[PDB]
DNA sequence: CGAGTCAGG
DNA sequence: CCTGACTCG
């Protein structure tokens, strides 16, 4: 470990600020919001400089040099830096290049979470790992200012010379415009709607818990009567000692560990003792009060009655966002009961209202494009109850003749082949035998050839090219479509099936963002985003806007791409999240 | 801190 | 098929 030269400077000097440098603003904290920048480093072609916070973003022309678009910053991560210069009020301009996104573009198996491990990529070995210098548990520390100085700079010298050849293999890639037109752009969206965050009714919040505890403790009770004594309910092995060992429930399920009591096994078991449905509601009631509420309250920041997630955009292996602290993408909706949760997430302003819009069976509609299936492409022309037709089409009967449990099947068809489901994967969501799944499979290819053309099709190209593709050019390796092992193949193989869809609507969505985003500033209105969940955007803006809204919003998402079906975007606005339905 | 469970797509 | 939070041992 011999020093890499630099300036560690007490002072801002002109050739610091350069229209091209490599720039590291330091965030430790997973965390960023609000949260402390502890060192600052710049490499250019005058050389290589460290900077102490306080000293640089007090600087008037440093602080004017990162807010300049024309002085061109390449960076790690630039939403961590935008951000958390954002909560001291001041603007993060002209990002040219982020090697983080520029790593998760060409290999998203990579699982790059810092500068070092984007440098192996190129052999790049002169940086440590974050961890090494930071530590990891309740040992995570920022070192002293010579330790922290030469991180900092060996970083961003790591930055300036990587740049040079992530580009090439993007370019080499087709994912060029992927980096500077979509994936950069949506970071300074992300960033936005991040800070700008979503205000929470903590005394909606507060009721319901008051509620729930109410409730728990009643059903809490029962449970333990039903059972002729008291234990952890929360205790999967304590639980599954109470009903397969003292009530002498049958077992239809093991885990890898023990015995399962999952939901899907403890509805089959509640026609033999009471006890099960107590445990079914005592389980959904106490997710509610746990993760909802109580996990809920303690993000919001008192301050502002806020949450400010952060939208992890360089994680998903097929180019989806995800949310974390608070997790904003698994806010309940499908049982009435946890859907009130929603009735706590309220506009930030007085007299400005929730509006939601959300893609209409965006996956099954990028099917029907990839694959060029007729038949389905012609549902979709046609408007059609998706399920509700194929529910007709495998059981070959006319669309008055469809009972309720046939569409139920068509529909977790239409839900699995998305991704490929195989025999086995339906007969389970289905509770068939995998026979009859198999059947049903057989039918749908029968009503849709083209998906089954596409199906072996992206597999065989996955084998060939060893990795699969979306509309906009994200990429997906697939080692494991060769590997011997059937189980290991398989999953590879639906992965093959699953990530042009996925992907594709990922693609889509974070094109309607950005395309809105702008239509948004020309139109000079006040509305701005809130939150994106996969395949549906929410905003906040003042009520004078929401006729406005209702036209342009969904329009700029139904023309985000083109394809060879239509979009088809369904929207709603009210006083609360959960009223926007 | 792996496993299990369950919230969302 | 792609996720994240909570709890337990
Ligand atoms: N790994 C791990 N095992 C635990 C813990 N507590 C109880 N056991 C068993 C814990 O914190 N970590
Ligand atoms: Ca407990």
């Amino acid at each position: 470990g011999s020093k890499m030269a630099f300036t560690l400077a007490d002072r801002v000097t002109e050739e610091m600020l350069a229209d091209k440098a490599a720039l590291v603003v330091e965030v430790v904290e997973e965390n960023y919001h609000d949260a402390p920048i502890v060192g600052i480093a710049v490499v250019n072609e005058h050389g290589r400089f460290f900077l102490r916070p306080e000293t640089a973003l007090a600087d008037p022309q440093f602080v004017a040099w990162l807010g300049d678009e024309t002085k061109k910053k390449s960076m790690f991560d630039s939403k961590r830096a935008a951000v958390a210069l954002k909560w001291k009020g001041i603007e993060l301009c002209g990002v040219s290049f982020d090697l983080l996104l520029a790593a998760y573009l060409l290999d998203p198996a990579q699982g790059v979470d810092d500068v070092a491990a984007a440098a192996k990529m190129k052999q790049y070995e002169a940086v440590r790992p974050d961890e090494a210098v930071y530590g990891k548990g309740a040992k995570r520390a920022v070192p002293d200012e010579p330790v922290l100085a030469e991180h900092l700079v060996r970083k961003a010298a790591a930055i300036w010379e990587l740049e040079r050849p992530f580009l090439d293999e993007l370019r080499r890639n087709e994912q060029d415009r992927l980096l500077v037109e979509l994936e950069q752009p949506l970071s300074s969206i992300l960033a936005e709607m991040e800070f700008a965050g979503v205000k929470v009714d903590t005394k909606r919040l507060e009721q319901m818990g008051k509620e729930l505890a109410e409730q728990l403790g009643t059903v809490e009770q029962r449970i333990y009567e039903l059972a002729g004594q008291e234990f952890n309910i929360n205790s999967p092995k304590q639980l599954g000692v109470i009903l397969f060992e003292k009530l002498q429930l049958p077992v239809l399920k093991k885990t890898k560990t023990g015995y399962s009591t999952s939901a899907d096994v403890l509805e089959k078991l509640a026609p033999y003792h009471e006890i099960v449905e107590n445990i079914l509601h005592y389980r959904q009631l106490g997710k509610l009060q746990s993760t909802y509420i109580e996990g809920l309250l303690k993000v919001v920041r008192p301050d502002t009655k806020k949450v400010h997630t952060i939208f992890n955009q360089a994680l998903t292996q097929t180019g989806r966002l995800s949310s974390t602290e608070p997790n904003l993408q698994n806010i309940p909706i499908r049982l009435e009961e946890g859907r009130k949760i929603r009735q706590a997430f309220v506009p930030s302003e007085s007299d400005w209202l929730i509006f939601a819009a959300d893609y209409s069976q965006i996956e099954l509609r990028v099917l029907a494009h990839i694959a060029e299936d007729d038949n389905l492409m012609e549902a979709f022309r046609r408007d059609l109850d998706i399920h509700t037709k194929t529910a007709m089409d495998i059981f070959q009967v006319s669309e008055d003749e469809v009972t309720p449990n046939m569409r139920r099947q068509a529909k977790a068809v239409n839900f699995g082949i998305v991704y490929g489901i195989s025999d086995y994967g339906l007969a389970q969501n289905l509770n068939i035998s995998r026979k009859e799944a198999a059947e049903f499979i057989e039918r749908y290819f029968e009503s849709f050839p083209g998906v089954k053309r596409y199906m072996e099709n992206i597999v065989q190209e996955a084998k060939q090219k060893g990795y699969v593709t979306t509309l906009l050019h994200r990429r997906r390796y697939l080692p494991d479509i060769t590997s011997r092992n059937f189980n290991v193949r398989s999953f590879a193989e639906r992965m093959a099936m699953n990530t042009p869809i996925q992907g594709s609507a990922a693609d889509i969505i974070k094109k309607a963002m950005i395309d809105l985003n702008a239509r948004l500033k020309e139109e000079r209105l006040q509305a701005h985003l809130l939150l994106q969940v996969h395949d549906e955007l929410i905003l906040e803006a003042p009520k004078e806007e929401m006729e406005r809204l209702c036209r342009l919003v969904p329009e700029v998402m139904e023309q985000a791409v083109t394809l060879r079906v239509p979009l088809k975007v369904d929207y709603h606005y009210g006083s609360t999240w959960y009223d926007a339905k």
